[PDB]
């Protein structure tokens, strides 16, 4: 399938134990996609002071369309030193590894895979 229905645990930035996916744009996108498939991917909602507490490169989920079965359609865009790799809509949040942190909510998304 080109799209996959996921429910992503929404984590508080100060709970996050592994604050990024790796060390290159290509690695963080690769690792994000693997964790999304393996159900080991969390979402941090972006507000003032969140991104500086996470590790670059960042992986964002961004709205790709204006929401089948409650699931917002999203795609991945990476960012490193203010350059983004991808073009998409509004940020729903920043992806991080999930290693058992307790979420505050779930974000239903349809991921273009």
């Amino acid at each position: 399938k080109t799209h996959v229905q996921l429910s992503l645990p929404v984590l508080q930035v100060r709970d996050v134990l592994v604050r990024g996916f790796g060390d290159s744009v290509e690695e963080v996108l690769s690792e994000a996609r693997q964790h999304l498939k393996d159900g080991t991917c969390g979402l941090v909602e972006v507000e003032k002071g969140v991104l500086p507490q996470l590790e670059q490169p960042y992986v964002f989920i961004k709205r790709s369309d204006a929401a089948p079965h409650g699931h917002v359609m999203v795609e991945l865009v990476a960012e490193l030193e203010g350059i983004q790799y991808g073009r998409s809509g509004e940020t729903l949040g920043v992806l991080v590894p999930h290693v058992g942190e307790i979420p505050v909510a779930y974000r239903k998304v349809l991921l273009r895979k």
